[PDB]
């Protein structure tokens, strides 16, 4: 017996060979707008109204009641007993919504549906096929680059993907704009802010966001002289154009949204310093935001690192990407001078680092 | 904020979304042979050593990394810290299997390779792209045939696709291998029985094994004048000829391995009175043994549930077939005049159920 102790084994081994049943299962739920039906009756919803709300054919009404059982053993669904009309239906299960499946109603500022269907897109799941043959290669390149043949913005760009485009232009629009909740839900970190300087924030989306949330707080968009060469307006509102590797410009704060997972150790390090130097006036009261992916592989939440090491995979195998762990990501700000940092989740598994000199 | 609490639901909605990433984790692993590297390196191997084992190009070996991470994190691998050969390396990690991954060893009895192959196969995944069309389109078929505009089997016998079914059947013989470690790890369930009919056995392929950790236990091949017809041989071995609806051969008890899922309550109700009458005459001794699915909602282990409806819903896209839950099998069972019934897990997430008179 011992050592030859099998089905604790098989039992983890299948769980995670059939894990992607999960993932097409809340791909056909999002796909169907179960969310958006129910939501819309406004009230529990029975199996027979669900599926004649979906105009489904008789044949396929079991085929919701199987996504729908699976759906709803994972949380995205609670179920109830409701009365019935008289001679037709007896006792029948009611299906309700969930924390989870309201991100999937539409025409709402949390709608994440886009997001899931773009990462569940065939673009983003059929290249596995080629795994093998991308681990046996001598050509470096991106799994959907060995699979397909070309890069996965060539592809997008194409002709006979117009559609394709405008879906994942729909996700990234639907990402920039939850950064706004992200605001919302995280005042607190811009609260006693006279001013900020959004490195790298291009034509000023972002700031325009920020100063939603905050209308008093002095934003300065910083980023290259031919990105924001012209562009002016508003006393809170700033334009500078120049080289965030040679100096970035003096405010209250720093913020970093997704400018350092472009970048190595050596040119982030650069960019920290020169964002240490640019609040420098500011003393002690200065800090420097970062957004960004951090993987915390020693935290408690076993299921949360694995969905971080799980994107990460998605940005390896369709990009050639990287995330940072938690660790590397101190190292980096300890090289750079830092007296400490505080770590906020946010967005599911992203992060809000701030950083204090 | 109440209410319009997000991240606990982001975190949820992004967990299952990217789940088949772990999946395909899995099934990289297992194409690239890791286990048997490590195995047969049998000591605890080091990234460089793994890669060069693979052959990988210099390139690949920071994609192995990566991959490496998460199935460790997914309890599919043990770092551990190893020497280094002075002048080089310093201070390495090494990797182990865990019972899990032993499961990927080759030439052994219990490798489950072949299986998760079948199981991750693009003609097993690629499918979902049809979902939606699926859902909603009017024609009664499997997910299979609506985006391959064939059914599985008659893709599988095409002449294009001669590997696809020696990998298939290569799992299925893989499958019906592990049964032998189900009856060497449930031997007190035919311990103390003097003789077994097995229902639908066909060729005596399962007797066979059942005859191979049971050697002086009485079996009798039960199944169609056909497929049985001539057939004879050994003093505990006997074929007999018949139809399990109308009447099954008498003996100390009655084996329905994977019989009943291809029959409705029923028919199977049918089957159950006849293998109740079967064994009738040893009164309160016999039993009747059945070997198939039994999904537990009510399960503590949510994962197991979870898992075994995952699998439940692979049977419909691609059979459009049905396993049944621990409920309806009671019914079945009492149904039927049992008096108590005990099921015990096999092989990862299967059920064996022993029926009492
Ligand atoms: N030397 C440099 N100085 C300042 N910005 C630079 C730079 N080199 C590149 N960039 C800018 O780096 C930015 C990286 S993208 C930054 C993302 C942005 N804050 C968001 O929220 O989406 C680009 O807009 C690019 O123009
Ligand atoms: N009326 C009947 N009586 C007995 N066997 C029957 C039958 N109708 C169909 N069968 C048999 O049902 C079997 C179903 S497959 C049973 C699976 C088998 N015990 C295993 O371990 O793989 C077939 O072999 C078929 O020949």
């Amino acid at each position: 017996s011992e050592e030859s102790e099998l089905y604790h084994a098989q039992i983890h081994l299948y769980k995670h060979v059939y894990n992607f049943v999960s993932s097409m299962a809340l791909k056909s739920a999002m796909e169907l707008g179960i969310a958006d039906a129910i939501h819309n009756h406004g009230k529990p919803m029975t199996l027979s109204e669900l599926a004649s709300s979906l105009k489904l054919h008789p044949s396929k009404v079991n085929i919701l009641h199987r996504f729908l059982r699976l759906l709803t053993h994972n949380g995205f669904f609670a179920k109830t007993i409701v009365k019935g009309k008289e001679g037709d239906e007896e006792e029948e299960i009611a299906y309700s919504l969930t924390p989870p499946s309201k991100l999937l109603i539409s025409g709402k500022p949390t709608c994440l549906s886009s997001i899931v269907k773009g990462a569940l897109h065939p673009s983003s799941l059929d290249m596995w096929s080629s795994s093998k043959k991308w681990f046996n290669e001598d050509k470096e390149q991106t799994l959907f680059e060995c699979a397909t043949g070309e890069s996965f913005w060539d592809f997008l760009n194409k002709d006979s993907e117009s559609s394709t485009l405008s879906m994942f232009q729909d996700a990234m629009a639907s990402d920039s704009r939850m950064f706004k909740l992200v605001l919302q839900e995280n005042k607190r970190v811009f609260e006693g802010l006279e001013s900020l300087v959004d490195v790298g924030g291009g034509t000023g989306g972002v700031t325009k966001l920020i100063h939603e949330i905050f209308p008093h707080l002095k934003c300065t968009v910083f980023d290259q002289p031919q990105v924001v060469g012209n562009l002016t307006g508003n006393e809170n509102l700033n334009f500078v154009g120049g080289d965030m590797f040679k100096s970035i410009p003096s405010a209250d704060a720093v913020l970093l949204k997704w400018v350092l997972h472009d970048w190595n150790d050596e040119q982030s390090l650069k960019i920290l310093k020169n964002s240490k130097e640019a609040i420098s006036h500011k003393g002690k009261d200065g800090k420097v935001i970062i957004i960004d992916i951090s993987i915390d592989e020693t935290s408690d939440d076993r299921g949360l690192t694995e969905l971080q090491l799980d994107y990460d995979l998605v940005m390896l195998t369709m990009f050639l990407g990287k995330e940072r762990t938690k660790q590397e990501w101190e190292k980096l700000i300890y090289d750079a001078g830092f007296s400490s940092y505080k770590i906020t989740p946010i967005s599911g598994f992203k992060s809000l680092i701030e950083v204090y000199p």
